[PDB]
């Protein structure tokens, strides 16, 4: 049997070492994965890699390693697939723990815009949950926290976070995670996968894919929103994406909107992420 070292990063950014047989479907090391992290509630988590286009894939888990890296290096990424409509709902603490490391990671990065308050609320709860009670002896006037809260840091940011911190007195780590998560789950862009993608008009635009249906957004006016209801079928062929989109009682016949996407590996990538949504979420 011969065995590929495998690298995970993990949410708290350290990095995770195995091995697996060669031959090893995607779920053997994402089962090693999430028995490291002691991760019961695994649905709405898997593996990402960097294909040959630096594009990020999920790993299969039905599917071999090598026929999903291919020439790449064995190097994956532990994240969150599926974000809960309501992670109160979530039978376990340690479910909602992670969920929190990967939206902090979402909103740090850019990915998931934030008001300047609700930057604040949020890194108030994530500093609750891992230093406990505010204490003033780590926090002086001129006080920086080291947690990264947003994706652009500033002393205004950084006092508000320690405000609010002084509110949540006596809060354990599960009430502040469970806090962090009612918040983060309103933000419009909470579980938003982005594509870019050009209309039949060859316009620029960005497909969103989530638990409610499908976003496409034009600008910031005229979002335009397909619950999953609405969405009769999905379908690629070479460059292009087709959503079929139900007709209003008595419309006789369903429309067709197609979408150009950058090349055919994108857009069965987004026809892929789409039917597991869609699955995901019509059964969740
Ligand atoms: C996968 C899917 C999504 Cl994502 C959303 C709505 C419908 C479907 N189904 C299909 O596209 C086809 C046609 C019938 C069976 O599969």
């Amino acid at each position: 049997p011969k065995s590929m070292q495998c690298k995970v990063i993990l949410l708290d950014g350290s990095e995770y070492t195995c091995d697996v047989e060669k031959r090893s479907r995607g779920q053997v090391l994402f089962d090693k994965v999430c028995e490291h992290l002691n991760l019961l509630e695994k649905d709405y988590f898997g593996l990402t890699y960097r294909d040959a286009e630096n594009q990020k894939n999920w790993l299969d888990p039905a599917k071999e390693i090598k026929k999903q890296v291919r020439s790449g290096a064995w190097h994956f990424s532990f994240n969150v697939k599926f974000y809960p409509p309501d992670p109160a709902q979530l039978s376990e603490d340690i479910t909602r723990y992670y969920l929190c490391l990967q939206l902090r990671d979402d909103i740090v990065s850019g990915r998931l815009p934030c008001s300047f308050v609700t930057l604040a609320l949020l890194g108030s709860y994530t500093v609750q949950s891992e230093l406990g009670d505010y204490d003033p002896d780590e926090c002086g006037s001129d006080y920086i926290s080291e947690f990264r809260f947003a994706p652009n840091h500033t002393k205004e940011l950084e006092d508000k976070v320690i405000e609010l911190h002084k509110s949540h007195r006596g809060m354990t780590p599960a009430e502040a995670e469970m806090h962090f998560l009612e918040n983060a789950k309103k933000l419009s862009m909470y579980g938003v996968d982005l594509h870019h993608a050009k209309d039949s008009e060859g316009v620029e635009i960005m497909l969103g894919v989530c638990a409610s249906g499908l976003l496409i957004y034009r600008d910031r006016l005229r979002i335009n929103r397909f619950a999953w209801p609405k969405v009769l079928k999905i379908s690629y062929k070479r460059n292009n994406f087709y959503i079929k989109i139900r007709p209003g009682e008595f419309e006789q016949f369903e429309s067709t909107i197609g979408f150009k996407l950058p090349n055919h590996r994108a857009a069965k990538r987004l026809w892929k992420v789409c039917v597991e949504h869609h699955t995901f979420f019509r059964l969740l």
